[PDB]
């Protein structure tokens, strides 16, 4: 999964996925 693949994901996904790394 690339950062661009991530950049295409819905807003909730941006939060949820970055939540794993601890951005949210």
């Amino acid at each position: 999964m690339t950062r661009s693949a991530f950049a295409n994901l819905p807003l909730w996904k941006q939060q949820a996925l970055m939540k794993e790394k601890g951005l949210f």
